[PDB]
């Protein structure tokens, strides 16, 4: 039973080098927060319990299955399920004692993304792998990620890899930490441009005089077909405890602006029927909206340029498990 | 085979301490009462059977597979369906026959949430771990939880978590209860400032004469524009047998008020056209309307800061499993 | 390898005692005709060869691995899918033979559910544990439930549990039949509401003057309406090969009885503009359609007082596999 | 390890008679094209090498591992997965070497539905049972099909079912042939009544003058619902490479009719605004329109009782795996 | 353990003859950039150490379980999962050494589909099978594609199938190369015949009257329709990081155009209302509009004509794993 054991580096603790091959990142879920990825461990280590004289045996190299000799179990804490493409993994042990072990997994991992400059946003992802049955004293961890991403046409395109190993750890742990940048113009073409062509719509519908019978009916469909667009957007963005987008906020904004319109309009256009004072009101209020319009327009894109959030760091985060 | 037998703490019971580690509450999903969460437990207990002199062997610490040594099979009641992160769990030993396992475990576990104040509820949901195998004369937990959720900026978050073990139980069993508040505005922006707007929007076309053909139209529209938001909402929102959300009976109530308005619009309209009377009842109902909305109102807030549910035990919480 | 065989009850067949605790009843899905449960099974049988002298083994109790001594393999027949808690179960076995074994399992059965009365209807789901490896005439089965459900504020709710073991049977089985209530009210404040809310803003607006204008465009968007919230009602109720729920059929009736509504007054508003006779048609029209309006209504509460449904027995309820 | 292997036949390949029991059909997916079954499968062989003396033993019947004899091994091409509801499986031994094993597995199968005349279509089902690891000339499969469907009140009706063995076959196979029809009233219900309701509507909607302003916007709502229907019609039917449904077709042209009424109607009101003959063109359009409309469903009638599809085998179908 | 060694072929590498049947490609996500298939895989080989005297064992063939014997551990990198339909697979040895194995496996890849020219594109999926625990010095693969393609009427059709065997190989490999076609008329049908009549709708709208109320509502109308299509078609299609479709800036162009013409006409509406000179602007801007629309259209034809994408070779792509 000591060929199960971890192999003894001395008073030094056991080094593994792990090489991590970032195959694809295919799932991106925004609303579920998770990330969806797939990776090749090659991990390294040397086991001289294994080593055999060439003369013996002339094979220069050799495969054993997964459980007749040592090998580190990974976990991955925000990992919300793993799959393992080989259930029956098998490592391969050269004639010094050399052991190399690859283990091909995909993972849907847990990302905060930070959703506040939808849809250009940037977020880093981190997939943390910890020895959890061993201890820092024994276990040493050496990582190195290959970005040999295989897809490049998705939304979401994966630009900086790094690996690091966190210090004063416990349970002997290599996280890979990727940055996450949107480059999907769905989102925009769908729901910015008729947004603000609906609104664009809705200022030049301004100039229809108080007594036209048509402007009422053009402001109310305007007004539900802004409301459908809303809700799909709303209904297509997760929502977040301290920073949600500025985008649900723009668009909140300008379907209250619709809003104050249509009633402002309907108000008149009641008041006139039952140049007189409601005309003189609604050509002030149409000039009061365009000016309104266009310093709210201002005033999103100063706070597009110059927004922060200071948020919290998690639990998690703030204490990583295995520390001190 | 004795060596997979539990051990014995003389008459008392064995002692395991649980640790938990709550590593993320990810879907909390309303519809289907059920809440996902990741768990990490490292459960410790002492097996006199396994120590071994430190002379005869050097190694302060072994590693032995899942079945080579009595390890207890946890059962979680009200989980969905549990994934276990490693399918072949290596329990650790040390000299002084001390014996930890770590286990990695993403459970889809059942939540009752009271959804009586949606969208901002408080509710309480337990993982329920039952050694079912064992008997409580035999093997006994001692549970402690530790805050490690790595994700902050979700709709639901954790803020309470506990550990108890409930007396008068047969089998053995300890339950984590947390308590999820929900922080989302994305349900408040979509429908609830809408479905003001639009009520406010239907009192202020009140005021359009009733000889005015713009009225009905716009009263349909806003009407067919409500009925959408409506269903919408009722179709994102759960039914329960005894407390349905106070705001799907909030928002029927004033789709009612809208399909009243509408009516008595279109009826006197159509009075009218076979100060005339008509004219005056539909002033006396804009004004019994506007005051109508305003107590509504009132009393929808007074319900929402004065409610509560009796609501009734289930059959499994009331007697729970393994009892007495 | 006797140990794998099933104990010998001498002429008489061995007797299982199974106590089945329904846990959890979460997803039914009418549209997929299926409900998915949480199972706990507790099989107790006596096996005299592993019984063992108290003075030679000490131990009262001790557990032995699945596959290390007989354990009867249940298989459920209407489970689309069974996912087992625990892949390693471990038996208990007492010093006097008995042998208890404790089974969590998630199931997604198959439930004929009669849906004739949606949204208040009555169904039957039988779960049917089959030991299709043995038979009757060594194997038996003697089964009770225990009602331990966890969820109470779901839109179906299970108030009748019983347990029976079908007589005349080759391959020994026995089966848990449940009661499935509908009390959701998502469906009705949702659909059959706003449906009739909208039934009877045509009634009045039949009111609306021939010669109106606005008669035609308020008349078709409330058909435009109506067919959205048909859709949606059809869109989210299944379809059954004999009995389809009487809701679709009245909601079909009143979208028939719109569109005549509509068709009769276009067509006499393009007549009169191409007391006239026209206006007489118009009024005897609008009677005779308040008429079949409450004559339809009085009509479909009396189906719905006094239906049934003769259905038909299915080949695998009308025989039942391994039987005679 | 002999007896892992085939047993003998003498000179004539081994004969395995199958039982194949159809539980349920429960998700047929034209989207998808793949039907999801449940299926039981009794396999009786004769293996005298496992007969034994009934005086050295008394039993009449043993139980055995799944690995522990030969047991063949089933697989289904066209199954996209399989999942089998015993991971571990016991072969039933008689004394005189007859083998009998019990599989149940549900499986998600390829069907090739023939959706020419969706919603009352008539499709082949196959599925197909190879031992790929054996030949013919030491396998010999004799099928046959039990109906014990469960559910009677789905959408698809399963009404006829049989079982062959391909001739000149080199990897021994049976497949099961089921037919599928479709029963559901959903589909016509949600789309084709109000489809035709709304060709009635505008059929009508054409006797409206010229002149009047009502004509122009009853017309664009009409078209904006039948617009919202098709939608819904085509996103809820499959594209098929051949031959797709005739219902698209046939409500593409009703569209396009709409359109092309909607389109006449504000060209000619445009003509007028800028008996006349703009009045008699519309009249004579009128007429055209209700004759073409007459034309075109007796013309979609008549394709429907009289419509064929050549289509094309496939591959696969053309050529089965292990043939010749 | 010297079995389970890869069998030498002298100097050279062993040779492994891979046959590849492609039994169906069933799902095709374009929006998840994702293909499933069904594959099944004979690798035939020569293995002289299991080479048997036929007078010793007159068995012409023998069945070895998985783990009994070397077999070559194939991995796919571009497959998300992987479901082998055969937990326990069975190699089949003939008394001369030769050894087959059939593996039938579900896989979902990845395929960077060139959506280019949506509905009507042409993509190339690469499924790379990989033996990560082997070298090319002692490993070498022979693949061959058999199309045995059951499904043949789904939206997109594999109409070319190719193995090859990359060079300058350190892991072994082989790849099977498709080529996907799609023959889908459902986004047609559903989206740009509806496209195209709601844009000559508008532009036979634009001959309305200038002073016509109805000339505005039926242009809004138009577009809240064309916005409901346009998000219908932009939520049903994928977003790429560099070649969009050219369908969803066709659309975006032509809603554009629609909200200029809705625009232009009640801007003049109201400042008419405020021959004159808004009505020669109106029918100057329908001449221009008219002749936009033409020569958008012959522009948007001439892109498709000629279009092509540089794109970007994925790191994955151009440094395949295991190269050099
Ligand atoms: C045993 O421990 C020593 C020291 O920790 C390891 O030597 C280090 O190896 C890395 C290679 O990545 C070098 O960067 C360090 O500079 C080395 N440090 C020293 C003091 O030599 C050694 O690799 C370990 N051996 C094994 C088999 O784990
Ligand atoms: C054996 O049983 C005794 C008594 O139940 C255990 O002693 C207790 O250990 C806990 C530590 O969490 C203390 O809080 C109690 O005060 C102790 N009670 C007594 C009477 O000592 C002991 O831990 C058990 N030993 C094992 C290996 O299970
Ligand atoms: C062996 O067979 C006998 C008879 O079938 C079983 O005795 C029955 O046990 C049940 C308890 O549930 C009683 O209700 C019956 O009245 C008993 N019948 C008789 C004739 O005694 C006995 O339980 C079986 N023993 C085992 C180990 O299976
Ligand atoms: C061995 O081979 C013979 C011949 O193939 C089998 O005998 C046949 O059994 C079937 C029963 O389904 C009969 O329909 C045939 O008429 C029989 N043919 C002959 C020539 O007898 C026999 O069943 C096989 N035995 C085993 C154990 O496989
Ligand atoms: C051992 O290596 C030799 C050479 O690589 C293999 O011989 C080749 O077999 C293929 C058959 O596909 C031929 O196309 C080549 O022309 C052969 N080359 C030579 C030099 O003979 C041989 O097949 C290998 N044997 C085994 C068991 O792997
Ligand atoms: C992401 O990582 C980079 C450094 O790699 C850091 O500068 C940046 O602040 C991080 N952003 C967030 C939201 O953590
Ligand atoms: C939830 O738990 C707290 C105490 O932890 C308790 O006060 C509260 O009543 C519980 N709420 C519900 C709905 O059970
Ligand atoms: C359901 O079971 C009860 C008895 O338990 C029976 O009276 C009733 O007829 C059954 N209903 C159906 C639809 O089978
Ligand atoms: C289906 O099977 C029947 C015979 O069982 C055959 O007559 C019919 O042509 C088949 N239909 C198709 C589409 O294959
Ligand atoms: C796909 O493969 C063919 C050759 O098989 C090649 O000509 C073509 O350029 C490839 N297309 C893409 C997008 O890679």
């Amino acid at each position: 039973q000591e060929s199960i054991q971890i192999p003894n580096n001395g008073s030094a603790p056991l080094l593994v080098d792990v090489r991590v091959f970032v195959s694809n990142v295919f799932n991106v879920d925004i609303l579920r927060y998770t990330m969806s990825s797939m990776l090749l461990l090659r991990l390294s280590w040397l086991d001289t319990r294994l080593a055999w004289n060439t003369s013996a045996h002339p094979r220069h190299a050799i495969t054993l299955p997964w459980e007749s000799l040592w090998t580190p179990r990974l976990t991955i804490l925000e990992a919300l399920w793993v799959d393992w493409r080989d259930q029956s993994p098998q490592a391969r042990v050269d004639q010094d004692g050399h052991v190399k072990l690859n283990l091909a997994l995909a993972t849907e991992t847990n990302c905060n993304f930070e959703l506040l400059h939808f849809p250009r946003d940037h977020s880093n992802c981190s997939l943390s792998f910890y020895a959890l049955s061993n201890t820092a004293m024994e276990l040493e961890f050496q990582a190195h990620v290959v970005n040999e991403i295989v897809s490049v046409k998705r939304e979401y395109v994966v630009y900086d890899l790094k690996t690091q190993v966190p210090p004063q750890q416990l349970v002997p742990c290599f996280q890979v930490t990727l940055r996450l940048k949107n480059t999907a113009l769905k989102s925009i073409i769908a729901l910015l441009v008729p947004a603000e062509a609906l609104l664009l719509a809705d200022v030049c519908g301004g100039l229809l005089p108080l007594r036209a019978i048509e402007r009422i009916g053009y402001k109310v469909t305007l007004l539900l077909s802004y409301l459908v667009l809303h809700s799909s957007l709303v209904q297509a963005l997760p929502s977040s405890s301290s920073c949600n987008p500025l985008l649900i906020y723009y668009f909140t904004i300008l379907l209250l602006l619709l809003f104050l319109s249509t009633i402002e309009t309907v108000l008149l256009a009641g008041l006139l029927a039952r140049r007189s004072w409601p005309e003189t009101a609604d050509r002030i209020f149409f000039l009061v909206y365009v000016v309104g319009v266009l310093c709210t327009q201002f005033v999103f894109a100063g706070i597009w340029m110059w927004a922060a959030c200071k948020s919290d760091a998690a639990p998690g985060e703030a204490a990583p498990h295995g520390r001190r």
